[PDB]
């Protein structure tokens, strides 16, 4: 199609509108005091948020050259948000910050791949300097505190969030959810829990509640299809004379098999349960493999050179308790050497650092959780279901944030320590003057974020920034308590990871918008 | 469909118009300091680049006459692209300049012809003179030199691509790829490796890693599908007197021989690891010939006239590492006879001079880096996706440009070559006046890439051109440093094939557009 | 659909107005100075091209009644090139004067039909004075200039296609396509070649030219599809006893007789090769025949009464060589007596005078020349596509014209002899002063193309025209040179053919359409 081509000023004046629409749509979300914004949605109702992300994401321009600047300044939320899920409305406001020092250096006639030169330069000193003036975050109190923070001040949220890091601890996989009531819960699992129900209503050996209890089992492994009673007549009457419970974990149990267990079981011969594999696949191959060594059993497959008929008494695993419900198995304190249980943890991480993937790294610790972890489950609760989006990303950036801090520390939130940063970094230059004139374009910059948290609470952010920047190490400005005070002590912890990676993906993003000169474009 | 018919001076002026809009769109990118375009994508975010073609091949006009002016100039950018990978921004420069000259030249009332012949004549001359003035880019530093060229002034870039060929060799194969962190690597393979992994995950002789070890196994290259284990029971028991390990690569293996070959690995009777032949088709042959070659081994194949029961040892190729993991297959230091080798890369380097299609004569090329060559990849680190392209674009730039260097040389770069060739030329005369003219129109052409690489640096063009051409040898205008010199001197390189193929593409284009005198087109 | 209709003076001039913007088009390439014109293509680069045809092909028109008169004075052009392949411009501006001439005629009260008798008695007047003036040409001189003459003032062209005549003969085909490099290439094959590989690459003999080697083999021509290796044991054996290599040309070759075949060419038994027979259907066994004739050997087909198994040593053909590669194999001096084989090319000759399809008569052709003549392949080399284009459009008009001066003599170039024709039919008088008038009508036409050759090159076409005149036999004007001379001695042929097809089609098409007077179209 014809192409409408723009050079110059013009290109970089619709960049720097794009850019300023929606920054200024992301920012009102910035800071203790930041308000919310409703999204409308087309299939259902409008969406309340503060999540930066979440508006710079839906924000679209009618002009293609301002829509070319909204488009490239989004990647730096976007990627603020896939890092560390937090810090993406600062994320936003830093790369609006430099992409407006750095036109207007550009606007000068003067060379803009130096100005990139010069605030990567910067950038990379910043980010240095943050990772210097980072502090660990291993205590629960301060887990609290970044979670408060990244919650909108919300100290139920933290709390929650470092209570289920303590229960579970640091192997162990954390959720969030929606709830059913008007108040958050917490539900932690230890051991093996795995959405696998009784195959019959008629192994439940308690009707009161429809579960099935297996004291001190045998676990039969089957990592195969058992179709005839005649292939598990062996391990049925060594099962038999051994009187303990029987729990089949197999694929599946087809009705002839199902039948007899059913019937033995109310004829007193022989205590059997069965459910199915956990998984599909090479996973539940895996996790068979899990449950073996967990439960001190062999797994029974055809693949290795047995047969299910000669199976006996070692291949079957044991354990404390075999709990069943409609849906779910748990295995509880099975019989498995700490040797084999941590070998196949550790075959697990070293395939979880070769893994690409989100989701399979998530399995794979999930799947660690379930041999050495926990499993954490916070219901969001509250009354209406704007409520739950609202209160329930809240969580999630909080989650976000403490994870973020526990990995990488903490240094003074609300952009004090990128205030430091500035203080500290005032004597760099590069190559040129022009390199020098980006280090100060990147310098001016980082002052942003507490500037737009304090306008956001309606105070003065020339004002309180130049009180923070009088101020040395956490002294800073409480936007919540609108009262100058240490960062660190009142709680205002920032994950150095979040505002690290927030500001390197602003710097990438605009030292490159700045080299531009001309825009090849669709038509209206 | 009735069609719009143009007649002499507004058809020339229409090709001008859509010449010089697409000579400006691609011109702000040429010279050290020029600037980059960001295209608008209807898929996804702008993208930024820098190279030329890159944004020539983005023009279209809604004009139907400049339309066919802008398709018919870009063809100088996309054969320069075609031929040598770099200097596209010169091509459309020297494409544009011969253009206006000559169509200033057609304004006068003189025959076309005679500019075209003149023009040929010219850039004929020329193309002997940058022959005979390249000088040969063998050292890795003039590869340097030329990579930070190309790469838009990076040094790494250079010293990357150096190195990956010193490394690898001048008969391996490099390749640009992008990388998950934030750095450039270069990772070198040397010998043979093919992308097939172990058949089944119990041949892992090593849980910690996931891999397969194989020392000093057989090797038995099976050109068929290997279904029942009696056609392999000779081979099994002559591996089990032999008590070597062995390595299966066959097309595939079933279930029942690959369960027999795992349980034999547990049951310690023989260690075999079974893989699947690489390629598909004839070139899964020509692989397994390349295997049996570095093997010293017999590729088992009905076709010749012998079965698998009857393969020996002798057929079973031999080498000192076989590396399995769960995607690729290394065999290291496989004992074949230098002499069988070295004909098959010479029966491959003889296909590729017979090879018509880039892939094909790339598969060779790899085929024969395995056999005896190497394979480097680049992987290209940095913040941002948009990063990661110009990134990518500079790199691949500056590979071609080096590639250009070793195999033909270098001169003199910013457009100093041509300034000395036209100082040379100046005394060449045609059949008539005329055909001087054209002449003089290539004369006055090749000097516009040194004054658009000087307009881009924002210095004088006319100046800086006239200060050159008052200079001699390699004595030019470094627009980066902004300083006079030798070009030689501080690694202002620019490969001899680059240069001569833009010039020959443009003078091909504009010559033949000279002589038009009518427009068809659509009706709008 | 409802009709526009005009009557008289209106559907005239609008005959007129189309007519006269197709000649405009057209013309602008006629002549040595022609210019050239690009046509835009909606699937494609726009092509640049200087053939009268190929301009007249992409004109229409808007207004229905100048687009059909458009359609109805393109049928000149198209007419012409069918042909003779050359003088469609020509062909074009004779169309346009006649036109005309008629049309001003009519005006003033002319009877249409007796200007159309005139024309026509005139025509035919000037195709006999044509015909008496056309001299032979047959010397390779004569070739070449006439080449040169229709590809543009190009001696390369033409020399190119005089040796490509001289060493292929009378009785071959020469054939032109794209070449690889930027220069023109010619290739000569003689004997019979085939577009078939071998069926196995183990019948290489030679594998450092991937090609099978049969030094006087005997040939088996199978017109039948070969399955079982049992039909050629008897041959097989008789050839074993023989010695001599086999090349079996067959339909093709199943898998077990192939891989026969190849394990006995290994085992040093029988060097047999194997391809399959070119053609498919009548056309095969047509080739399957002259390969017989060829060879001196006897087409196994059933159809006959004789069985491969019965097959002999007699009728097994023979030859002096065979080569075979990837794609062909030529078989090179077969013992074949030429009686047979002059029998053979002259019930193909035979075929071809009943022959009307071109392709018929052209694959019959190349028969005979692997009967008996050659294969020419002249491949166009240049840097650019457009010039792809353009110079094999110059090297076809070229080929054609140095074809039609072969088969039909040459002419004074540059409208020379349409000038002298016009001098001596100055006398022709028809049936009344009405016929006359048609008469005077041609007499005046016929001197438009030195006319317009020299408007081309910005000379007066009237002091050039009224010289030539002046002149006698073939004194006349060099257009490229700008001088007046004998334009048989400087190399401007013109084939009589060309010139004689194209004045006789432009009068058959304008006398026809001067006597319309009524016009039905559609409505706008
Ligand atoms: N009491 C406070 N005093 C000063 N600054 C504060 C206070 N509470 C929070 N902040 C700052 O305000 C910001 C928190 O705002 P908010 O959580 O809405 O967005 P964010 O951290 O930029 O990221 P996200 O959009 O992903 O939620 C951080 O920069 C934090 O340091
Ligand atoms: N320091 C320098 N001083 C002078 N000229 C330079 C310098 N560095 C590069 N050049 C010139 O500038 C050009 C390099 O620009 P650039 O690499 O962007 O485009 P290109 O070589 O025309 O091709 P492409 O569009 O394929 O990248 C070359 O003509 C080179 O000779
Ligand atoms: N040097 C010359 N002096 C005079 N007339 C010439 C000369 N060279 C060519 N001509 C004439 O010009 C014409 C050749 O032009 P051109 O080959 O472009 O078109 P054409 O022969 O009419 O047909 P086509 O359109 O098929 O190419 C012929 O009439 C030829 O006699
Ligand atoms: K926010
Ligand atoms: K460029
Ligand atoms: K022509
Ligand atoms: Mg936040
Ligand atoms: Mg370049
Ligand atoms: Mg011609």
């Amino acid at each position: 199609a014809a192409k409408d081509v723009k050079f110059g000023n013009d290109a970089r004046v619709k960049m720097l509108r794009g850019v300023n629409v929606l920054a200024d749509a992301v920012k009102v979300t910035l800071g203790p005091k930041g308000r919310n914004v409703v999204l409308d949605k087309s299939f259902g109702a409008p969406t309340i948020t503060k999540d930066g992300v979440s508006v710079a994401r839906e924000i679209e321009l009618e002009d293609k050259f301002e829509n070319m600047g909204a488009q490239m300044v989004k990647e730096v939320a976007s990627k603020a948000n896939d890092a560390a899920g937090d810090g993406t409305t600062t994320a936003t406001v830093l790369a609006q910050a430099i992409i407006t020092e750095g036109l207007k250096a550009v606007a000068a006639g003067m060379n803009p791949m130096d100005l990139k030169r010069g605030i990567d330069k910067a950038v990379t000193a910043a980010v240095e300097e943050l990772k210097a003036l980072s502090v660990p975050c291993s205590d629960s109190k301060a887990i609290a505190q970044v979670g408060t923070i990244s919650a909108n001040s919300d100290e139920t949220v933290g709390k929650l969030i470092a209570e289920a890091m303590d229960k579970v601890g640091k192997e162990g996989v954390i959720t969030v959810e929606d709830g059913t009531g008007l108040q958050d819960e917490l539900d932690v699992v230890e051991g093996m829990q795995f959405d696998r129900g009784y195959l019959s209503p008629y192994f439940i050996n308690k009707p009161e509640t429809g579960a099935v209890e297996l004291e001190s089992p045998f676990i039969l492994l089957a990592d195969k299809k058992i179709s005839n009673i005649r292939e598990m007549l062996p391990v049925l009457e060594a099962v038999a004379k051994a009187g303990k419970p029987l729990l089949i974990i197999a694929e599946d149990v087809e009705g002839e098999a199902l039948a007899t267990l059913v019937v033995n079981t109310m004829r007193g011969i022989v205590k059997v349960a069965a459910v199915k594999a956990p998984g599909f696949g090479d996973r539940r191959k895996a996790m068979l493999q899990d449950i073996a060594t967990l439960t001190g059993g062999t797994v029974i497959s055809e693949e290795i050179g047995m047969e299910l008929e000669k199976a006996t008494l070692e291949d079957l695993g044991q354990a404390k308790r075999v709990v069943i419900n409609k849906d779910t198995t748990t295995i509880i304190d099975g019989v498995g050497e700490e040797a084999a249980i941590q070998g196949r943890v550790a075959q697990i991480r070293q395939q979880i650092e070769e893994a690409t993937s989100d989701y399979d790294r998530e399995k794979l610790q999930e799947r660690v959780a379930k041999l050495a972890g926990g499993v954490a489950v916070i219901k969001v609760g509250a009354a209406t279901e704007v409520e739950m989006k609202e209160k329930k990303a809240r969580v999630e950036d909080a989650l976000h944030a403490t994870r973020a801090a526990v990995e990488e520390g903490v240094v003074a939130g609300g952009g004090v320590a990128l205030i430091r940063v500035a203080s500290k970094l005032a004597d760099l230059r590069g190559q040129n003057e022009d390199q020098n004139v980006g280090i100060k374009v990147a310098l001016r910059a980082m002052e942003a974020p507490l500037r737009q948290i304090v306008l956001n609470c309606g105070e003065e952010p020339s004002v309180v920034a130049n009180t923070v920047k009088g101020g040395d190490g956490n002294y800073g400005y409480n936007a919540a308590t609108e009262e100058y005070g240490n960062m660190i002590d009142m709680g205002i912890l920032d994950p150095t990871k979040v505002t690290r990676s927030a500001l390197q993906y602003a710097a990438s993003v605009a030292g490159l918008m700045i080299t531009t000169e001309c825009m090849v474009t669709d038509l209206p």
